[PDB]
């Protein structure tokens, strides 16, 4: 639940440096990689020496060269904390020791080159009883400033308390002294600062400095762009240690075999239960109802395998979905991702007690779509259309450079979806179904807001995506796709 184990601003031989004078043999540290971006390095000591692993994420899943594949890096992490033996180098490395990072630009609270002036406006705009921030010193070079609103929602005041800098510690003046400033802030968040008439300064919650208007997208990308969406992706994936639910029911033996990888898994708390199978464990599917938080619910989910279409149909069906979206090809530079599900246009398949017929097939530039008719076989008034929508042109590497070709998909399956009467949730999924996956559907959440709201809402990407995550670990995979997802807000707002 730490997750200080992750540095964000060091270097291999900085990495090096700090494992091999402050940690020792079972010392980690996750960092980005300098030598290839987008990808990240997990440095290991072991017999007094550093090693560094290569630790990809293409838009899917992060991969472990040597290892497994994960949702996120909190559990790549914890997963071999409690798998020693498994992490191989070939010899094999433990990870025992986290090493804590200091710097403290990845908190939520922190702001950095920040005057008091500007510190009392946002506090002021945005702020309320607990809200604070951490800021460099304006009058003591070196030093910090905690700025905390108290008050009840001239009644509300904001207090100013420096933080010195004496030998690489910090202290509020008096009392203890810490080795880093979220140790500092985390001690007076559980024993907070009491002022001398009775004001008790208490840190609730850190000040909120992503949610914007919609009418000002334009602005902050244009700030993000000059890296402000690299600290700003990097803070919202130091939260992923809060949403570490259980997921225990995919972890099952007789589990293991219906997921893509055995390690990216639904939470117990959201997975969808399929009901009525026959009497093993017929209850099981690698996916999580997705609900906004009528309204519009998605089920994330991975590719299908071999073994689990007739689960996904068992799915379709009990859900009652009529809309179904494929973020990928069938094949993908070599690599099978989703297999076929679907039967051939005209022709008709069971697959176990369903029935699937593909009617007609659509083929626009961006998509394929098939009007597919869904039955349990031997039963009438049991028919119900299903709408699958094949997007095909999501480039092999990266995010696609133009964002209207997912937007207009998005707004055709936004329509037929509103068109169907009592329609369940729409059905997003292929590969591992949390990177391409998560991407669509928080662009299509807050597509969602600015269609029925029009361009004087706030939204708040980050925020809408730890949500999402809340539901399944990992969506929304790359730096690339959260700023694909700001991209694509944008080119929606321009086109009102």
């Amino acid at each position: 639940t730490s997750r200080r184990w992750f540095h964000p601003n060091i270097t291999g031989v900085e990495a090096e440096n700090l494992l091999l004078t402050r940690g020792v043999d079972g010392s980690f540290l996750a960092r980005p990689s300098k030598s290839n971006p987008g990808d990240f390095t997990l440095s290991v000591r072991r017999n007094g020496a550093v090693t560094h692993i290569k630790i990809q994420n293409t838009g899917d899943y992060y991969d472990l060269y040597g290892g497994e594949k994960f949702a996120t890096l909190a559990e790549l992490v914890q997963y071999y904390m409690e798998h020693h033996g498994q992490l191989k180098e070939g010899d094999v490395i433990e990870l025992k020791y986290p090493l804590n990072c200091a710097d403290p630009t990845s908190e939520r609270w922190f702001h950095g080159h920040l005057s008091g002036k500007e510190a009392e406006k946002l506090l002021t705009e945005k702020g309320k009883h607990g809200s604070f921030l951490v800021r460099e010193s304006q009058s003591h070079p070196g030093d910090f400033v905690l700025s905390v609103r108290t008050g009840d929602d001239g009644k509300s005041k904001v207090t100013h308390v420096m933080i010195r800098c004496q030998e690489l510690k910090y202290d509020v003046g008096g009392g203890e002294r810490f080795d880093s400033l979220t140790d500092l802030v985390e001690h007076y968040k559980k024993n907070p600062m009491v002022e001398t008439l009775g004001t008790v300064l208490q840190l609730k919650q850190p000040l909120n400095t992503t949610r914007i208007n919609a009418a000002e997208i334009e602005s902050r990308v244009r700030e993000l762009s000059k890296q402000g969406f690299w600290e700003e992706f990097e803070t919202l994936q130091q939260q992923e240690c809060k949403l570490l639910y259980s997921r225990k029911e995919g972890q099952r033996q007789e589990n293991k075999n219906k997921n893509r990888y055995k390690n990216i898994l639904p939470f117990d708390h959201t997975r969808v239960v399929l009901h009525d199978g026959d009497p093993p464990v017929s209850d099981y599917i690698n996916a999580d109802i997705i609900m906004p938080e009528p309204k519009k619910s998605y089920i994330a989910t991975q590719g299908c395998l071999q073994n689990t279409v007739n689960d996904f149909w068992r799915m379709v069906f009990q859900e009652n979905s009529r809309v179904i979206v494929m973020t990928t090809k069938e094949v993908e530079r070599g690599k099978s991702k989703c297999v076929k599900y679907w039967p051939d246009e005209y022709a008709l398949k069971e697959y176990g007690v369903m029935r699937v017929r593909n009617v007609k097939e659509s083929a626009a530039h961006d998509y394929t779509l098939r009007e597919l008719k869904l039955s349990k076989v031997g039963q009438g008034n049991t028919e119900r259309t299903v709408w699958q929508y094949h997007f095909r042109t999501w480039p092999d590497h990266g995010v696609p450079s133009d964002p209207g070709g997912v937007l207009d998909f998005l707004e055709e399956v936004h329509h037929k979806q509103e068109s169907i009467m009592d329609a369940g949730p729409v059905v997003v999924h292929c590969s591992a179904g949390i990177g391409r996956t998560g991407t669509f559907i928080v662009i299509d959440i807050l597509i969602d807001i600015i269609r029925e709201k029009g361009v004087d809402c706030d939204i708040d990407v980050p925020k809408t995506i730890q949500m999402v995550r809340s539901q399944r670990s990992g969506m929304v995979q790359t730096e690339a796709q959260y700023r694909f997802i700001y991209m694509a807000v944008q080119h929606y707002i321009e086109t009102l």
